């Protein structure tokens, strides 16, 4: 029912990148037409899910802020359900939700090193689709817990398969992409292909969707411990492969996920979130 069209004026910013060669929007702020989504996703009775990992000191470090912005903006007016995932249920912050926001948390197994812990999300949140969040939610989000909302993220960022664009990367060229490079990796990316730099802090689409493209990462993650190899940037490594060879049907700007070290240029009007700075002596333990 529903044309790229209805909601999308990629004409609003013509100074950036709004669409892809194999036609999917790049979602800029001042390109959509959230009233009209609304509208549109409330007759449908839409629920979208949020996943989040915090394991470790990530917990007392981000948790709270992370939840209590997601609280604040995310998909405000629709009905959300955050999934939260923790190795310690005891140091759970039960923040007061508003109006549409509910929750649920699950204990999970604390892997040994980090690298393990931030891949492991790719089998994890698939177990959990299969056993639960497909009945559960119409779109799901799986995102960084190290990261806060500052501004309405809402229904414009829905699709099929979604994709966020990297602050640092976004106007390189791919030869530049810290991709995969060496062929041994399930993650390998040669020279001269790719299409867009993806940040793996943010990625989501149809309960289907997140399926396969959790399951094929996972399955690069495990080849590539048999074959004695780690992707350079892990589990982003393999979603940028993932997204090479499964196109996402809908790419957010890096307004949905900048990084204010980097300032405020021109392109990033309005901010939906932010990087948290990183704080790795004290939340991670190894290498
Ligand atoms: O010890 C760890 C490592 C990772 N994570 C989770 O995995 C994500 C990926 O890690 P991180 O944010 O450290 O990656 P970076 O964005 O800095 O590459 C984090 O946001 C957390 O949600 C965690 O909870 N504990
Ligand atoms: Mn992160």
């Amino acid at each position: 029912k529903l044309k790229l069209s209805d909601w999308f004026n990629p004409f609003k910013r013509p100074e950036v990148v709004t669409m892809t060669k194999w036609k999917a929007p790049v979602v800029w702020e001042g390109t959509y037409n959230r009233a009209v989504l609304d509208n549109y996703y409330a007759k449908q009775k839409i629920t979208v899910g949020l996943t989040v990992f915090a394991v470790g000191r990530y917990i007392e470090h981000y948790l709270e802020e992370f939840l209590t912005s997601a609280n604040k903006h995310f998909m405000v007016g629709h009905p959300v359900i955050f999934y939260i995932m923790v190795d310690d249920v005891s140091r759970m912050p039960l923040i007061e939700l508003g109006p549409l926001r509910s929750f649920k948390v699950f204990k999970i197994k604390p892997e040994k090193r980090w690298q393990d812990i931030s891949m492991m999300r790719m089998k994890t949140i698939g177990e959990h689709i299969v056993a639960h969040i497909q009945h559960e939610v119409d779109f799901l989000f799986c995102m960084d817990v190290d990261q806060v909302f500052q501004d309405k993220f809402g229904v414009e960022t829905l699709g099929e398969s979604v994709a966020q664009l990297q602050a640092w990367w976004y106007k390189a060229d791919p030869n530049d992409f810290t991709y995969e490079r060496r062929k041994e990796s399930a993650a390998y990316i040669p020279f001269g292909e790719g299409d867009f730099y993806y940040h793996a802090a943010i990625f989501g689409g149809t309960p289907t969707q997140v399926l396969n493209i959790t399951q094929e990462c996972f399955k690069g993650i495990l080849k590539d411990k048999k074959n004695d190899i780690e992707a350079q940037w892990h589990d982003e490594s393999h979603l940028n492969k993932y997204f090479l060879l499964n196109k996402p049907t809908k790419i957010l700007s890096p307004e949905y996920c900048w990084d204010y070290h980097i300032g405020l240029p021109a392109d990033i009007k309005l901010v939906k979130m932010s990087w948290q700075t990183k704080e790795y002596n004290v939340v991670r333990n190894n290498v």
